[PDB]
């Protein structure tokens, strides 16, 4: 029953690689995290950094999720991350998407004890 930081880590999670590798990246890592199972993810962006430096960003600037609530938090340096848009081509089960690499400030919703990474807001 996987737990909201467990989603997280499967959704935007990817230290393995220091940036986007390939072209194909998105192509294959939106499938391998199953962000293509009951659909095509229209977005979703990967962060290459470690894990602490993620959950790091807990305690960094706190501001206000795109929902409103105010356990969103900005880290104070720029991470290399990866987004991933769905392109005009892309139908379902054949998703498709552009990969785009990035130096960006990113923006997460916190929640629990211990206090973790819950949901990727955005990418500033």
């Amino acid at each position: 029953k996987e737990t909201a930081a467990a989603k997280f880590e499967r959704q935007h999670m990817d230290s393995s690689t220091s940036a986007a590798s390939s072209s194909n990246y998105c192509n294959q890592m939106m499938k391998s995290r199953n962000l293509t199972k009951d659909r095509c993810k229209p977005v979703n962006t990967f962060v290459h950094e470690s894990l602490a430096d993620v959950q790091a960003v807990c305690s960094q600037k706190n501001v206000a999720c795109k929902n409103g609530q105010t356990n969103c938090y900005q880290s104070y340096s720029t991470m290399s991350i990866t987004d991933c848009r769905e392109t005009g081509s892309s139908k379902y089960p054949n998703c498709a998407y552009k990969t785009t690499q990035a130096n960006k400030h990113i923006i997460v919703a916190c929640e629990g004890n211990p206090y973790v990474p819950v949901h990727f807001d955005a990418s500033v």
